[PDB]
C-alpha cells in the first residue's frame, strides 16, 4: 500500500519548534515524497524558494538512506490559480515546452515524479475547454516519461495529480476514466469539505454525513468524494485516500451553541503557528487545556471547542478509521497533507514524532 505524504517549502519560515526543513523529515515514514510547490516560468517548471535546489537535493538525498522512497514534484497548488495552466495547455508549443522541462527538471534533481495540482481545471477563471485540454496535458506528460525512460535507461517518471472532492469540480474538469488510464496513481483531497467560509460549523473532514443532512449537502463527505472517484472509472488501487495533518475552526456566534451545525460568526483564531484563522496544525489542536473534545459519531471524526472557538480535526483514532475504511475499499492506499502539520518532533502532542502519520504507515503496513 501506497502512503503518500506531502512536504511543503514554506513550512521553512514558521517560527520556533514549528519550523520545518528536510532534515525534520524521516525517510521511512512514507513510500512516497511530494514536494509542493514549484511553479511556471514561460510555460516551464520553476522553483518558488531561494532554496529550492538545495532543498530538492537534501529531500531527494533521502533516498541514499532509503532506495525504496520515491520523490515527486507537485506543481500548483490553490494559490497558483489557473491562469498559467490554461496557457500552458492551449498550445502544442507550450505543453511540449513544459513537458521538456519538466523531464529536464526532474532529472536534474532527481525528482521520481511529477504530481500535477491545478486547481482547478475548469473553473476558477478555466474555460470548459481546459476539461479536455487537461486530459491532453495529463497524456503528454505519460507519453513522454514513457519515451524518455526508454532512452534514458532510467526509472520511468511517475505521474500523480492531486483532485478535488466535490461533484462540481469533477464533472467540471475531470475526464476521470480517461486520466485514470495514464495516471500512476491519483491523490484525492478529501477534506474542505467543510469551512469558516460558512455560517454554521461543519467537519473539515467527515468520513461519513451526518443523518440530519440530504442532496448535495450529503455528499460533503470522504465516502460521497470515494464512492465517486471510483464510479466514474478509477481502479480502486489507483485511488490514494487523502486526510489532513490540519483541522479548521470558527468563532462561535455564542459559547452556548457548541454542536456541529452551531452559528458561526466566522474563522477561528488563527494558530500561534500557523498564523491562518479557519485552519490549524494538528500541532496546535494538542496544544489546548480546558477544551472540550466531542465525536461526531455519525462522521467518526473529533472536535474541541473553548469559548467562541470551535475546531473540526483528525486525530489518531479518526486516522485508524479511515486507514481501515480505505482498506475495506480496497484503495492504493493513503494520502495526507502534510507531514508539515503533524506534530513532526513530538513538540506539543506528547505521543511522539509524527503521531498522525506514524499511526498512518503502521496501519498501513
Ligand atoms: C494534495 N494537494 C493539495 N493541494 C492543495 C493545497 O493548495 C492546500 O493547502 C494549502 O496550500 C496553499 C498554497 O497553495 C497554502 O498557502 C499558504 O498559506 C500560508 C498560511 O497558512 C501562507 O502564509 C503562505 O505560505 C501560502 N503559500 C502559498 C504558496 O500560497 C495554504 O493555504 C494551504 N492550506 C493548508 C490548510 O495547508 C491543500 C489542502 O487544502 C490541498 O492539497
Amino acid at each position: 500500500a501506497k502512503l503518500v505524504c506531502y512536504f511543503t517549502n514554506w513550512a521553512q519560515y514558521r517560527q520556533g519548534e514549528a519550523r520545518f526543513l528536510p532534515k525534520d523529515l524521516d525517510p521511512s515514514l512514507c513510500t512516497h515524497l511530494i514536494y509542493a510547490f514549484a511553479g511556471m516560468t514561460n510555460h516551464q517548471l520553476s522553483t518558488t524558494e531561494w532554496n529550492d535546489e538545495t532543498l530538492y537535493q537534501e529531500f531527494n538525498g533521502l533516498k541514499k538512506m532509503n532506495p525504496k522512497l520515491k520523490t515527486l514534484l507537485a506543481i500548483g497548488g490553490w494559490n497558483f490559480g489557473t491562469q498559467k495552466f490554461t496557457d500552458m495547455v492551449a498550445t502544442a508549443n507550450n505543453r511540449q515546452t513544459f513537458v521538456n522541462s519538466a523531464i529536464r527538471f526532474l532529472r536534474k534533481y532527481s525528482f521520481d515524479g511529477l504530481d500535477l495540482d491545478w486547481e482547478y481545471p475548469g473553473s476558477q477563471g478555466s474555460p470548459a475547454v481546459d476539461k479536455e485540454r487537461f486530459t491532453t496535458l495529463v497524456q503528454d506528460l505519460a507519453n513522454a516519461f514513457q519515451q524518455e525512460a526508454q532512452t534514458s535507461g532510467k526509472e520511468r517518471l511517475l505521474l500523480s495529480a492531486a483532485v478535488p472532492a466535490g461533484q462540481t469540480y469533477v464533472d467540471a474538469g475531470y475526464e476521470v476514466d480517461k486520466i485514470a488510464q495514464n495516471l500512476d496513481f491519483v491523490n484525492l483531497m478529501a477534506y474542505d469539505f467543510h469551512g469558516s467560509w460558512e455560517k454554521v460549523t461543519g467537519h473539515n473532514s467527515p468520513l461519513y454525513k451526518r443523518q440530519e443532512q440530504s442532496g448535495a449537502a450529503a455528499s460533503l463527505n470522504v465516502d460521497a468524494a470515494v464512492q465517486q472517484w471510483l464510479q466514474k472509472g478509477t481502479p480502486a488501487s489507483k485511488l490514494i485516500l487523502g486526510m489532513p495533518t490540519y483541522g479548521r475552526s470558527f468563532t462561535l456566534a455564542s459559547s452556548s451553541d457548541t454542536r456541529v451545525g452551531a452559528p458561526a460568526t466566522g474563522s477561528g483564531t488563527p494558530g500561534p503557528f500557523t498564523k491562518e484563522g479557519g485552519m490549524l496544525a494538528y500541532y496546535e489542536v494538542c496544544s489546548w487545556k480546558g477544551a472540550t473534545k466531542q465525536r461526531i459519531q455519525d462522521q467518526k471524526v473529533p472536535y474541541i471547542f473553548r469559548d467562541n472557538q470551535w475546531v473540526g480535526f483528525d486525530d489518531v483514532e479518526s486516522f485508524k478509521t479511515k486507514v481501515s475504511y480505505l482498506k475495506q475499499k480496497g484503495l492504493g492506499g493513503a494520502m495526507v497533507w502534510a507531514l508539515d502539520l503533524d506534530d513532526f518532533a513530538g513538540f506539543s502532542c506528547n505521543q511522539g514524532r509524527y503521531p498522525l502519520i506514524q499511526t498512518l504507515r503502521q496501519e498501513l503496513s
